[PDB]
């Protein structure tokens, strides 16, 4: 997987991400109305004070999602975080105890800005425990953001919970965010501005084509390699305006950074790849999306319709692998 | 630029590029109909006999083309190769003789398949000459292709005309075509299969995600570069089934290795970016585009209106 | 700086490492005898008790090493650690307080084997006190063997004092010892296997010569990249056998990840290269360097005669930059 | 292999390589004195008219060189070309005709300079002819220099005979030099100068250490990797003044792009590493030489009691594998 935000100069936020996966989900795209039946497995059962967009799965009337958004423009995305996320086996008392797929519904349904969410989860643990007992707790860490900051949040053995300020605006998998921070040291090589011609001993040696400047970018799928390449895009991309130039300027840099399918296979001999790139407007309420199989960028609205609709709002489901 | 094709199981083709440049071309889609008046510098002007869809500018009427398709399904992309491209200074006698910008519409006027655009080359000589005083010659190379096959055209100094046939389906830009094909002998190392935990001197070292046999994969933006990773993709791709995810896969590997703005940054400090990524689907006469700035797939068509105009038709972005 | 230990089959350790600076210091070859004046800034002030050789600089008689190693097998070796080494700001009462410099002799006179070291290093504190006021202290982090086990010594603003495990039997600088275990990771598509002939599309790709397997091996002196590279040639360097094949072994792999002259300039404009290679080997109690300008194979040797001498010996000060 | 070559500002020249194989082949110093048997197989047989020294094996009394240097400054070393090399089917009518093992002698027993042998190689036709039945037929491609200048000299299937000039003073394996020299202009982005702290989208990004602006050079032994990588050591290694100090320059570049044991493993199963480094001085007549496990610098010398010896002088074979 890989997330990405950023903003345009007027403050509307693009975030959204790439869901690599290496099997089917018959994921699809959910609106979350006003009203609808909020419970929870270890606080009070509530209803849904703000309207949520995204994409994920429905189980027994609970949308379960893999990154969606507010109407007031605040997000949040789960990726992929094996080998390395780890959550309480179960609840410990004093603190607001979710279990970790509540943790979706919880940031976008009680805040409207980053600055709330980093002060509230100073109380918060995360429980390994799963929707229910027929589903596996998946190993994830979040990416969260509104127009003026993104924060991470990670659970793990190693560090316990850690919520980390994210200016780069990117993540990917593992291992941990700092551990991918402190991976950009060895990058500063990296220049956008291409090389001259120059003399080796003598030799003339001069560039073959633009592009030289990013000499040892790497372009494989290992999450730190992902990490670098798309930190770097996202650093030197030039502002763009206008919803379309920036949705474009999203998709450019997450399609950039796809796991092709076909170029990875994993142990189990399954294909990895991305199945979907996703893109949230903050200004427009509008979730962009397109599949490995179907290029089409499709859009789904919150509006007056959507956002006070009854019941949850589900549309086809993607199927793969 | 990276040129890509590849067919599905039933023979239809997907054939096209990204357009990587440093300045504005004022680029459009551009359909040139059957019966349309076609000039030539070195032999006698005549009249397109085939319908043409793809990418260019007009100049004094004529579609110049970065890239184009004909109805036949029969296509050519010229991408750039600096620093290598040379042309003939005039006409020789005896030769099909073309400035080098008259090879787009000379292909896909004249030609339905790649086996007589082979022969047909082995009397061609191109001609540094540009289409009028306004505008330099650019220095490209070409990959042609129809449904069964891809060949590269490219006249160099260094080797003169040289045409190979190209199964690895992809095309990027400097140095010679050779020269890309021998690099890829230094990257067998890939795989696409991940590595498993190891043992290093008894410390236990394992993978944290997924993709660990493509170490070592390049993805900047150098030709060379992008040939590695543009051909390792296409070669390790499986077959798609229908239109929508054939589409949906050659957009899928030209995305992946686009130039992407603002981590390029030529010598003359602008920005050099993919404008573009094109796509023409031989099966449903479709031309399907992207741009850097608009991600919405377009789509234009050749059908009974657009072949038949009298009029050459652009579309603009 | 690249360290490196390892044994042969009998028990023998190899041990030193790369020196790797860009400023002169006049370095030589010390042999500090038993008996010999031993102060300390915060301790006892007190006399060795073992001898000791190695690399370093004498400052007002007392022998201030960039690696040493005693009589008994012990051995220490000082490697740069910038932007992550930091020592108190004075001695913290309770504690064994040790100036940074002092690491190196309290560890060779005080212990043979690394198990002791480790029980001690419990209850010490490191202070950021230099030699005297004419001299900065050097953010300096440590890897410390006997024939039996290696430990890498950090202390540092992040996580205070940290004993490692080194199995890999190599360091080199920064960031942190765990940041590059957790490296190596990202590096497990290595292989020394060479790779075949393959089809592409049906174009026949094939390799033009051997080394094909290790694809992605980085060649550049980034620490994090000599660490990988080190790591991975030791982890499968077969065992050598006789004290000739042991030291050409420990000096091909440490000369092969070598900072070479010219090819690093710092950003205060001075060449950083390999200015010394050295290998202590314990069965033979000998220590052997080589120089940027001279690669002849010195040897220098802890006996009765030079550990029994009543004053420092001090060779011939290799003088650069 | 590596080949390197370079000379002071003094005009004197030192000139040498690694030798990476996957086979014993007890390969020793050998001294050719000056009136010794010379036999040719499709010329006149003669006698020597200079003496001779390197590294290499003697079938029948014949030395048979993998690199050798005559006493009056010109030398030649063979390196391996796979899947390039090609010699004729039987000699040529009206060209000078050498079985490709010959041209090592021919070269250095009748030539002081390059530029005369390469006005002489216009005419000669290398045969695909081995010293015995007993013997293959090595692929080989040479690297010939004095201390004016070198020459690669390729005879491939793909290309013919082919004679480049070599300002890099580098060679490699396959595929051939003018591919090599092509390969460098993408990496034109190295940069020994090291990079400056950073700000990627106002997150601080910093280097860890020296080393940053050599960002993409590879390390591994692929032949194009140690063919970039010796180029731009070669390129930027400052000029050294002295015999030690120049023995010792070569000595750093040929070891830091040596084929570590261990690290290559062919398809046949077996080692290929650096057995040995060589290295010429034409000011002092003297070959260095090290080996994998032996790392001890020994030193060969043609004077007048080796270069007027009535029998061919050999030194210790070399085993391994």
């Amino acid at each position: 997987c890989t997330g990405l935000r950023f903003t345009d100069e007027q403050g509307n936020l693009y975030f959204g991400r790439n869901l690599d996966v290496g099997q089917d989900y018959g994921e699809g795209v959910i609106i979350t109305p006003r009203h609808y039946p909020l419970p929870y497995k270890f606080l009070d059962n509530t209803t849904t004070k703000k309207a949520v967009i995204g994409m994920g799965i429905v189980v027994d009337g609970y949308p379960s999602y893999f990154d969606c958004y507010n109407e007031d423009g605040l997000g949040i995305a789960g990726l992929n975080f094996p080998h390395f996320a780890k959550f309480s086996d179960g609840p410990i008392d004093g603190k607001i105890n979710l279990a970790s797929y509540e943790i979706m519904l919880w940031v976008t349904q009680n805040f409207t800005h980053v600055s709330e969410v980093k002060e509230a989860l100073k109380n918060v643990n995360l429980v390994n425990e799963a929707i229910n007992s027929s589903f596996a707790v998946a190993p994830l860490h979040w990416i969260i953001s509104d127009s003026d900051e993104a924060i991470i949040v990670e659970v793990s053995k190693q560090y316990g919970m850690k919520v980390f300020e994210d200016k780069l605006g990117v993540l990917t998998n593992s291992p941990d965010f700092n551990w991918h921070l402190t991976n950009l040291g060895n990058y500063t090589g990296l220049n956008p501005h291409d090389a001259t011609a120059q003399s080796w001993n003598g030799q003339k040696v001069a560039p073959w084509g633009v592009g030289t400047g990013s000499l040892g970018l790497p372009g494989d799928s290992i999450p730190a390699d992902r990490f670098v390449k798309a930190a770097y895009l996202n650093a030197n991309y030039p502002a763009a305006k206008g919803e379309k130039a920036n949705v474009a300027k999203f998709f450019n840099i997450l399609k950039s950074v796809a796991m092709i399918k076909g170029s990875v296979v994993n142990v189990q001999g399954k294909d990895e790849y991305t199945v979907y790139t996703a893109c949230y407007s903050s200004g427009s309420k509008t979730y962009y999306c397109n599949f490995e199989d179907d290029f089409e960028l499709k859009t789904y609205k919150l509006d007056d319709k959507t956002m006070n609709s009854t019941s949850l709002i589900t549309y086809h489901h993607h199927h793969h692998h």
